[PDB]
């Protein structure tokens, strides 16, 4: 009994329907493979690379308490290093968890069918979704189009796979020679040397590792799930889940956040505390958006499999740099649009709606190439998914700054935290200081120019 | 397409494997049967009757939120009433859970028989035990007999069940005709109006219902599981888990107690938190006693002699009434056993230490018969589970020595016997022999505001 | 220049105006004189004495942080005693505080007129009361007669006392070997020997020392004083302030608490929190009664000229000593009565509402001589003063079926002290002997075996 | 019987010996006079002028509960109105509290010189100090030279006054000439009204709040004053400066409870606390040294400046100074100053000396030219204390920034741009070699103003 477990994005030792199977047959030794030779343009971002650089030491320490080791390996020809350890340990099946980005379904399918050459087979599993992306059908076996009708379907199926248990103890493979070309994390070029501390001060407002995701989940529900309904439009403060980074990397089983959040939604329904019950629907509706991402990405091919889906690939964005240089620096001249970008670079996370503020501003007002923008988004955000992000820059494809600010920001407290220079305007007309009278600004300490960035462009022509 | 569940001691829906398994094949219809006289002498006790009357009503709301209603039949011909309720819907399935009491075992092999022979399908499930007591083997087909040997093997076979989720939208069928006599719990014979006002005062210390179980669990594991290894032996107040009733009635799925109490055990091991790693494995071994009862009842053969298997069937040695009239009134004299019985009579629960002190003195020194022993616990103890009771007495078949390891400061005796508010611990645990002056200066004159020790410990 | 500060019942450093006045002239060194040969019948009780022994030792450490050393002395005659201190110190002035009990006014009256013969200036300083018992008169200069006729007159006073700070550094003065006839505490003997191991169990519910006082008052006012209206008549739990013993021994200054609430009340006086405003008023009146007590004990006849009003020794007494030893052991039957004495004997303190029940008991429903009723209270109350206490046995000189719901609605007070009634329904606990047998036997209470019978019929 | 107490800078009813001194007698009538033209330059700034608005709104609502009333007289001339209200009410006493600033010193003496004509006696009471500087004459009348020399004699001679009780009853007793409302007594202008809105987030005036910050501070954080006082980060300071300035809390009562817990920790041998206490009462301490020099000599011995800073020429220009309140001085340790001081009206002491010392020693502006601006925006504008520190001044942005900002998170809280540099660089970005610059998000000149200075 010898089996290899290949790890991609399931760095958790609780509710893994790939790992959990392996503990039955016999001993194992896991494997992480990093091959930057095949990703083409889909190479990871700048801090997302940082993320994997951190949880690994957290995870690999975990097997040292369950009696084994995660054994990292770099290479170009993943098949060969697979062919290597197949030669050095004599296991027969290589279990693993599915992936759904279309830079992976080509990688998996080819390596498996080239793995039968040695009479070597494989069983793939589902360890990151609620429903299969091939389960939901219409009446005639077609793909849905409206998520709302989609969510009703998944909401009344109630069929899951299993919430498996955690294994008791691993069966460890002894060792092997050093002809696999890598042993330690540093040789993996996840993070460059010139930016090692500079890309490390995000550790104040973050702490990866599934051990952390457990603390953050339990502390979340009992404390502030009752107020998620009356906070999801509040951009200020930690007013939402903050479980975006963990989910993309598979550190907390989303089919576990679906139970431990479900078993509270029933309690308030029993007590008829309809306030708390109403907050639970938007949350679970939240996760359901994520299914709409991948399910479409598999039923339809991603963005038509080309540059963009059907219409926005050759739109004449102004072929200019400094505005694009200005869009990210935080000097566009607007309170909102410049607000978060001073914070995006600060901790690599923004509210879910503010992103939809900043996003539409560039392509629809600055007229800059989204490829220059989305690439920056992939370049900077922690949890920069491949599938949902391209969904994000489709709903943003098809806004008076005054009105939407008050609803999003009622009392002018957000801008005062990420733009301290404007801490002396009245709560009225703060979000659009260029519209107020000239003399009231003199009443404050805001003078556009040398002490505050004038607006790059205005809506009068925009 | 149509099924009829049948709850016996699984008053819970989160992880009810005999429940979700019915939700997928169509529609369901819950039921609860009461066995008034087919229990013979195994009629549940007084207090234990009360806990059920508070658990069901709370539970009846819970399934109501899911869109269904629990029905309640009271008869001594279970196969008959179940055979009647079948013809109201024509279901081909009747699910339940596996139980190992000597009276429902025989009740179960027949009900399937009268159903399989009559030909209507039925599935059982397992939802009360991690390991089924037929799985564990020693070499080929023999059982173990040393619990440490048993537990040493359970820690090395992780193959077990899979905790399901709770369903979403349950659909009953019709509930058409009440000819099955859909009796109400108030119409169900659970208590007596004469004694009813007294028993309701138990709510000052407990609150039944499965939903309260969860709010206690997270209240437990996140707060005091880290130091349970240094609070199990301190009899005073609330130290232990206080889960014993909720696990007897299936108020909470035991396995989920074994997940959320393991993940908080692997974290400390990774962190070198050597203290917490000790207190974790003195709780998960705590549950381990629980299975070991079940594994002796079924796979070891039952009491071939009377209920007490092969130890005490000849030497009761007494038929007194006044002594038994004195042992349960807290007028014994020993200021440790007295502090218990008033604790039991006041809240219907004791700590595991005291449950082995009031017993040992109840037989080794008071000369009373064992049979009188078990039933009095059997009538009042909230968590009176029979399998975990014969184990309680076969473990047993001066207090100052044992007065130190369990309660050193003597804080306990000054909570339930306030007459001794002015005695130091050097004489609180045995007043009969203290110096004559110390009793005078304190508010204790033997016999007048406290009775002497009922039997001399020194000789007998 | 050189002075001798005298400590009698004001063991505090903050706001001791007799001391701060001597914090300007020169060097000071404290003194505590003891003589158990001048009080005779006024010898403070058993639990009273332990308060001194557990407050002085707390005080002495506080004065040594400022460069001083409280000396302690025994003597048969204080006059000859203090003259010894002149023998070595050779100081010049003498400052003390005023008292009002009938034993001190005679002694201290001799002190002034017997030290001027030695050409020694001597002063007093009234730092224990709010208003002088002699300054308040009627319009015609006669005294008042009734409390409420007096309290309104005391809410508009002009010539107030003064608040003081604590000095920084005290210049001590070392004279010679300690003294004649005595030592620190050993020869004064605040406690006998064998009584010591028992008394220490009082520390669980009290902690002497003025340093603990300030922690309490700040903890009491800004946390509990808002609800004093709704807790003044609830017997269970720490309803009232729990300040009585400190304010007797002067461990806190009465003119500092009275300020700390008035400045507090005016805050609520602005926001229209009358319910918070009104509860503040009762505590204010609570100080009014106590001050009222010192009034009539000075300008009205000395203890009314007798323990019984002037003679009051002829009416029916029927001295049956059996009940007395029967009463104070808490075995009388009336569960509220025996509730008290099982708290009075375990923490040396009761709620004042309770103290008017039992006090009515020993004389009315039992006919015992009142002097037997003081000898117990004086012997075990931790705040057994002389002046307010005589008021207690004078304010009195009612059916429990009613007042039971008056002061303990749900009956929590009985079940905390008497646990054997833990299974009566609440509407019967306050009077069991009216119960029907179908509920006594149905509960665990058998009148006459474990819980004593009524000592006497209520219609007697 | 009636007496006219005269509230000047003691807006509180607790421990006010200029008020309760009337209570022994009888009816009173409080009045508050303002004159925006007799103070000349000392016309209080925008910051302090706003603070006055809340307290009087808070005191008037306070005294009325005692069955009384407090008008709001305004005048062209102070001495005139008092004799005017005299005739209307016909009292015999006009008590008030002292103020030891020379601009108002002579004023009270001017009214002590006119009241003896009418034959109504006056009584001034000590309501701001533990030691009214007349008694502390040492060595027969030669004042001290340092502070600690001054702070020592008072200790061994620690005689004080008696903390007087609060009052119980205030039975009180036409147009007090051309009586004016609250808003005609202009403390604000029309424009600056809404901009004063956000300042409420930082403070909440009123004597009824001073006690809370007092009692909360004494029993919660006074242990950590010895270890937090040299930390710019967070709230590691009492923040009791304004509440103490306007007489909203009796300064001696603060010394009382402080000394109480001090000796308490001496009992339990908590040696760590006992240094936390003695350091703190030193904090109130040097305040007393301010008025001690301001009495025995007028401030700077005659005028606003001692005798010197008229030579030693300045960098006569405003575009330099125009940067300062704009907070573009390059050094984030300074530009973290103005961005706060502009937005809160308060700065920690240590930052205050590193910003104050800058304008004269590096920017080289006129010293008075910067002091005046502080009077406009610091919520604690006080001549007898502002001139103290400015006379206290007359280093390295990294060598000193290390003690008071170990992680720099104080800068990443007020300077949202620089949130991505290592802690050992964020005080002087120009030293960070270029490899750590473009990788980080800052390029000086566009993403952050270049330091307009030569560092040496
Ligand atoms: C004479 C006698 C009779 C008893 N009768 C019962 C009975 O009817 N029902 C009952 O549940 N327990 C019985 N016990 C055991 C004991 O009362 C309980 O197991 C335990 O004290 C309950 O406290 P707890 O819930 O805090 O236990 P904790 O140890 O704090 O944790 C709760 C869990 O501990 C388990 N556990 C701990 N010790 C034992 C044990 N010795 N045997 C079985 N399970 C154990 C329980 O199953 C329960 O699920 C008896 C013991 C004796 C000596
Ligand atoms: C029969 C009888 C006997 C009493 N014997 C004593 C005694 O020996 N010693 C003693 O100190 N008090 C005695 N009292 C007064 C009162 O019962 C106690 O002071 C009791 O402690 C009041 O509760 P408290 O002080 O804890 O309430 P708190 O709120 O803690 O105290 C209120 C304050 O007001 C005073 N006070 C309140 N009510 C009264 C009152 N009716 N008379 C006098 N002062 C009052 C208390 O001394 C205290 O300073 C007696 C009262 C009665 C009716
Ligand atoms: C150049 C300079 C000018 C200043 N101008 C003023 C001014 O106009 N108004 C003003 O109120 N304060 C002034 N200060 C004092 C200093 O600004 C205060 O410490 C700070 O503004 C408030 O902090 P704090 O009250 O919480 O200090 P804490 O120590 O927590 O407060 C204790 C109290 O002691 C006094 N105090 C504290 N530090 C000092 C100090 N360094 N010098 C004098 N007294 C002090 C204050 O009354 C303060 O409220 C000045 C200090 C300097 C160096």
């Amino acid at each position: 009994k010898k089996t290899i477990v290949w790890f991609r994005r399931d760095l958790r030792i609780e509710d893994n329907p790939a790992l959990a199977a392996a503990a039955h047959e016999g001993s194992v030794f896991p494997v992480f493979i990093w091959c930057p030779e095949e990703e083409g343009q889909f190479y990871p971002g700048r801090a997302s690379r940082w993320w994997m650089k951190q949880s690994l030491a957290h995870l690999s320490q975990s097997l040292k308490a369950l009696g084994s080791d995660l054994t990292l390996i770099k290479t170009h020809n993943t098949i060969s290093a697979i062919l290597d350890c197949i030669r050095v340990t004599g296991a027969t099946k290589v279990v693993f968890n599915h992936l759904y980005d279309p830079v992976s379904l080509v990688r998996d399918h080819t390596v498996k069918e080239k793995l039968v050459e040695r009479g070597i087979s494989v069983q793939s599993y589902n360890g990151d979704l609620l429903y299969e992306p091939w389960e939901i059908y219409c009446e005639k076996g077609k793909p849905f189009t409206s998520f709302n009708s989609y969510w009703k379907k998944c909401l009344d199926m109630s069929i899951e796979s299993v919430m498996l248990p955690p294994p008791w103890r691993l069966m460890p493979i002894t060792a092997a020679a050093e002809a696999i070309w890598a042993c330690s994390i540093e040789e993996l070029g996840l993070e460059n040397e010139a930016e090692k501390p500079s890309n490390a001060l995000l550790t104040r407002a973050w702490s990866p590792g599934w051990s952390n995701a457990d603390k953050l989940l339990n502390e979340f529900i009992e404390k502030q799930l009752i107020d998620y309904a009356k906070n999801s439009k509040k951009v200020v403060g930690n007013s939402t889940s903050l479980l975006s980074p963990y989910l993309h990397f598979g550190e907390i089983s989303v089919r576990h956040v679906f139970q431990c959040a479900r078993m509270k939604q029933i309690i308030w329904a029993r007590d008829k505390n309809s306030e708390g019950e109403e907050s639970a629907d938007l949350f679970l509706r939240g996760i359901g958006l994520r299914e709409y991402s991948r399910y479409i990405c598999f039923n339809f091919p991603f963005t038509h499999e080309q540059s963009l889906l059907s219409h926005l690939r050759f739109f004449p964005w102004d072929a200019d740099v400094d505005k694009f240089k200005a869009w990210r620096q935080g000097r566009t001249g607007y309170p909102l649009v410049d607000a978060g970008m001073r914070e995006l670079w600060a901790t690599g996370w923004m509210h879910n709606r503010i992103r939809v503020i900043v996003s539409s501003f560039a392509v629809k007002f600055l007229l800059l190439p989204a490829k220059w923008g989305m690439k920056y988004f992939w370049d900077t955000l922690l949890d920069a998914d491949l599938e949902c992000d391209i969904l994000g820059w489709q709903y943003i494809s098809g806004d008076n700054p005054a009105l939407q600010g008050a609803k999003y920001d009622p009392e002018g407290e957000y801008i005062r935290q990420w733009l301290p220079e404007l801490a002396r305007l009245p709560t009225e007309w703060i979000h659009h200081p260029w519209d107020a009278p000239l003399t009231v600004l003199k009443a404050s300490g805001v003078e556009l120019g040398t002490n505050y960035a004038k607006p790059i462009v205005d809506i009068d022509t925009a």
